C-alpha cells in the first residue's frame, strides 16, 4: 500500500502466508530492474555481487558500510512500491556500534530485511567468532530495529558449519532466534537431507535456503526447497553469474571477428524502458514539460 | 611502465600508433574485469550504463559529477598498470566551473580520456546548445588538462547532426579542434558513406567512431572503421545488452523451472579470480598474513 | 512520535501552530549536533555551507544531489526522533526528472522540507529562469511528493527581486502557491518594510525569512520576524560564519605562537559527547559488549 | 613543482630539511582552506574530527575506508599545487587486503602521508594487536606504496602506551621501522621528558608528534617539539575544536537573543574567497564565459 515499505511487506510474506519466498540474487541497477520486470515478489542484494560490480573486486570483505548501503538503498527503491530487498549486511563492517548503524541504515533506506553473519571480520565468500560474540552482533542488531519500531526482518546466519559442524549451527540459530531473530539461514549444506534436517530442528522458526549457482552446495529446486519447509530461498549468483558469462562471450567475438554480435531486441530504447524510461517521461510530461 | 598512467598510454596509442583503438563499453567492476581479462587495450566507460547500472536509471541527464566520477575512478584503477580509461563525460555537469572539475576529477582519477557533448545540459542518449556555447566547454575542458599539465585525451563530441545537419557538425568539431581537443566524435552517423566522409574531412585530426549495439546507426565492423581512417572505435553498449539478454533470460527460466541453469563453468571462484583475487591473496600472504 | 518523521513534525509546527520556526543553518556533523544540544525545534540545511564543507568550494552550482543529499541524510538521521530538517534543494540540480528524483531521495532521507529556487541551473549565493519554467520545478516537486503520500513541506524560493523586481516575485510565489507550494521564501528583501509587506501580500499563506549573516539584506530579528508574520525563519549562515572565524583566529595563534589555546573545556570527550558518544556507549553495553 | 605531488613535497621537507613540520588538523573543506589561506606548508586531517564533521558521529570506528578516503580527496586536492596532506588511515579498515587498499586509494587521491596504529578494529580516539599482526598492516602498508612507485609517507603509530608501556611502544616503533615505516608516531606521551627520550630512543629515524588540544597529554609548544627533535608535529584537535566553541557560543546567542552576532567581516564573499571564489572566476572567465 505505501512507499517504502518493504520491510512490512516481507514480514507480511513471512507471517501472513505459507509459501517460499523466492528471491533472485541482483547486484545493480540492471539486474534489479530485470528481477522487477519479471514480477519476483522479493529481491536479494548480493554483497559478493555489490562487491563485483560496484568496485571490481573479490568478495574479501572490501566492500563496507557505504558501498552496501548505497547499493541497497538504490536498488530497494527504485519502485517505491516495488518488492522488498533482503540485503546482506556481512558481519555489520564492526563491533556492535556498527552492526547498529548499519541495520538503522538499511532499514532508513527502505531495505526489507538483511541477514548477518557470524565470520571473523575478515571475512569471506571460513573461521566464526565465538557463539557470545556472535550474539553480540544479533542483539546489537534486533535492539536497533526495535528502537526503530521496524518489521525489518533479521536473518541470523552461520557459517559455522564447515569449522564447527551441524549441532553447532543448530545451536547459534536456536541462540540467535532467543535473541530476536527472525529467520535463520545455516550456510552451505552439504546435503539435501542435511538441509531438510534443519528446518525440522529449528520448525516452526522460518528457515532461508541459499542457493549458490555453481557453488559448493547440493543443488535444490524451489519446488524441493519449499517441500523441505525453506520459508525463503535467495539465488546469489543468479544475475552475476550469467552476466559474465554473456559479458565474456561477447567481448571474445568482438575481439576475434570485430562485431557485438547481442540479439537485436536488446536495444538501448529497451533497456532505459526496463530501467524505469516511462516513469521518468511521466514525471517530466507530467511536470508540464 | 608507471603506475596510474592511463593518459599517457592512450596518448602513446593515439600518437605513436596508426592502429584502431577498439575500446569496449564497460560500466561496472564485472564488465570491467572482463575486458581486461581479454586484453583489449583500452577500456570505454559508457554513461548509459553507468546510470543503468549505478542507480537503475535511464540515460537521462540523472548521473551526475559523483556518480560517473566514482565509477571512472574505481573502474581505470582495478589494475594501477592497466590498459586506459576513456570516460563519457557527458555535458560536463554543469556551466565552465563543472566541466573543469569534472575534468580536474577525471585525470586526477586516473582516467585517460573522456568525450564531451554539445547536448543541452538536460541531455539524453535531441537539442544542442549554440555553437559559442559548446566551445566555453571545450575551452574549460582543455584550459583544466593544460593548467594540470596531464596528457588527458580530450574527445570532443557533436550530437548536432540530428537537429542541424553534417555540415554544422563538421564546423563545430573543426573549432573545436582548434579550442584544443584531441580527437572529435561526431554522433550517430546515418551512413558508412557519411562516417568516411567526416574522417576525410577533419583528417589528419583523429576520430573516435561510437558503435551504438542495437541503436539506430549503421553497423560497422572493426575493419571496416579502420579502413575509413577512424582512430578510436567505442563500443558503447558491447556489456550492458548481452548482460541484460542474459540476466533476463536466466530469471526467466528460474521463476518458470526453479533454477538458475547457469553453465558450471562460470563459479563464484572464476568471477573472483576475474576479479581479482589472486592480487588480493598476493597482498595477504605478502603482508605475512 | 515515530522515528524519522521530520516532515510530519514540520507540518505539525506549521499547521498547527503559530509559532515562528527558527531554524540555525547548519553544514556538518559538527554544526548539526551543536544546534541538537541547544534544543532548537528545527534545523536548516545550507546549500552553501555544505559546498564549503564538504568540497571546499563557492556556492556556485559545485555540489550536486548526490552530496546534498548525503549531506542531509547525514544530518537529518543523527537522532530518529530530533528536530526535523529543512534542506535547501537549490534548482533541483536538472530538469523536472531531477527535480523529482531530488525530492524523492530527500523525502527517503527522512528530510522535512526543502526549498526550490528559479535561478537558472548554473546558480549562485544571479538570473532566474521564465516563470514558466519555474512552474514546472514546482510542478515536478510537487507532483513527486505527493506521489509518494508525504508531509513534506516544499518551499518555493524566489530570487526574481534583483532582476525582475518585487510584483514578479509576489506574483511567482502566488503562482507557486497555486502549484502546490506549502511555503514562501523571497528572497533577498532590501528593507523590513518589503519583508513585512511580502507577508501581507500572501497572507495567510505561510513565508519563510531567510537571514543571510553578513549578507546584504537587513538585520532582522527573530522578534521582528515574528511581529512580521513569517513563520520559518533561517540562518544561513549561523554557524559556518563562526565556525571561520574561529578555525582562523586560532591557526593564526598556532602559526605565530606555536600554540592552538583552544578554552579547555572543549575536550575530544566533550566533542565526542555532544556528537552522539552515549547514544554509541549504550549500544555497545547493551549488546553485551 | 607538479600538480598532486604532495607526497614528494612532504617527503623533501622530511629527508631535505631539518624543519619541524607543522601540520593544522583540519577535518573539512572550510578548516582545510583556511590553513591553506594562512599559509602551513603541511596540513593533517584527523580522523576523529572527519568523523564528526562528515557523519555527525564519535571517534569510534565508524567512519571507515569510504568516508576517510572521500575526505581526504577532497582536502589534499583543493589545490593541485597546495601543501602536502597527512591523513589518518586508522588500522587501515580491515585485514592487510583493506590496508593495501587504503594505502593504495590514499596515494591515487594524492595524499602526502597516514599514520596506521596497531589498535584493533574496534578501535577508539584502548587495546592493541599483537606486534606481529600489527607488523602485518605496517607490511601491507609499505609494499603497497612501493608496489605504487609512490614517496607516500607511511608514519606508524603506535597507541601501546597505556596498556603495555614504554619499551613496547619503541619495540613496535623499531619493528614498523625495519619493515619500511619512514615516521614513527608514539601516541600520547605522558610527559615531555618520555617524548624526548622517545625521540633519542629512534633517533635518527624521524618521529611525528601528535598534540591533542585539551586532551591528556602534555602540552608542548611548537618550539618545545622542535628542540625536541621531532620531525612532524600534528595538531589533532587544533580547528574542530575551535570550531565546536564558536558555532555553540553563536547558537547560545541566537537562542537567547534572536541575533547571530558575527563579527561583520565575516561575509559570504569572504568565505566564497577562502574557499576559492577566485579560482572559479578565472574558470569561468577563462573560458569564455
Ligand atoms: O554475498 C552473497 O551473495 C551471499 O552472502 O549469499
Ligand atoms: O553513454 C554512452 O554509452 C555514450 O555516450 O556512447
Ligand atoms: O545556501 C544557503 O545557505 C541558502 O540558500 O540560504
Ligand atoms: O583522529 C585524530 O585526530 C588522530 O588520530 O590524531
Ligand atoms: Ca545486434
Ligand atoms: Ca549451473
Ligand atoms: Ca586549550
Ligand atoms: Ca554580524
Ligand atoms: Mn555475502
Ligand atoms: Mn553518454
Ligand atoms: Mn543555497
Ligand atoms: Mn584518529
Amino acid at each position: 500500500d505505501e512507499p517504502f515499505s518493504g520491510a512490512k511487506k516481507l514480514r507480511h510474506l513471512l507471517e501472513n502466508t505459507d509459501e517460499l519466498i523466492v528471491c533472485p540474487g541482483v547486484y545493480d541497477g540492471l539486474s534489479a530492474r530485470t528481477a522487477m520486470e519479471l514480477g519476483f515478489k522479493s529481491l536479494y542484494m548480493t554483497g559478493a555481487g555489490t562487491t563485483a560490480s560496484r568496485l571490481g573486486q573479490p568478495d574479501l570483505a572490501i566492500a563496507q558500510l557505504h558501498d552496501m548501503r548505497d547499493n541497497a538503498d538504490m536498488i530497494a527503491n527504485l519502485d517505491p512500491f516495488g518488492p522488498p530487498l533482503i540485503a546482506d549486511m556481512d558481519t555489520g563492517y564492526g563491533g556492535p556500534i556498527m552492526v547498529a548503524r548499519t541495520v538503522e541504515h538499511y532499514i532508513r533506506s527502505g531495505v526489507a530485511g538483511a541477514h548477518l553473519e557470524d565470520q571473523i571480520l575478515t571475512k569471506r565468500c571460513k573461521k566464526v567468532v565465538s557463539r557470545d560474540e556472535y550474539l553480540v552482533r544479533i542483539r546489537a542488531a534486533v535492539a536497533t530495529k526495535r528502537r526503530l519500531r521496524s518489521d525489518f526482518v533479521l536473518i541470523a546466519r552461520t557459517d559455522a558449519l564447515q569449522s564447527l559442524g551441524y549441532e553447532e549451527c543448530i545451536e547459534r540459530l536456536r541462540a540467535a532466534r532467543d535473541e530476536g531473530a527472525d529467520v535463520g539461514l545455516l550456510e552451505g549444506f552439504r546435503s539435501k537431507e542435511q538441509a531438510a534436517a534443519a528446518v525440522a530442528a529449528l520448525a516452526p522458526w522460518p528457515l532461508l535456503l541459499n542457493s549458490v549457482e555453481n557453488g559448493h552446495s547440493p543443488l535444490i529446486t524451489v519446488e524441493e526447497a519449499k517441500a523441505m519447509g525453506f520459508r525463503i530461498m535467495i539465488f546469489s549468483f543468479a544475475t552475476l553469474a550469467p552476466a559474465y558469462a554473456a559479458i565474456r562471450e561477447t567481448l571474445v567475438r568482438l575481439r576475434d571477428h570485430g562485431v557485438v554480435g547481442t540479439p537485436d531486441g536488446i536495444t538501448p530504447v529497451r533497456l532505459f524502458e526496463v530501467c524505469g524510461l516511462q516513469d521518468a517521461m511521466e514525471v517530466d510530461n507530467g511536470a508540464g514539460g
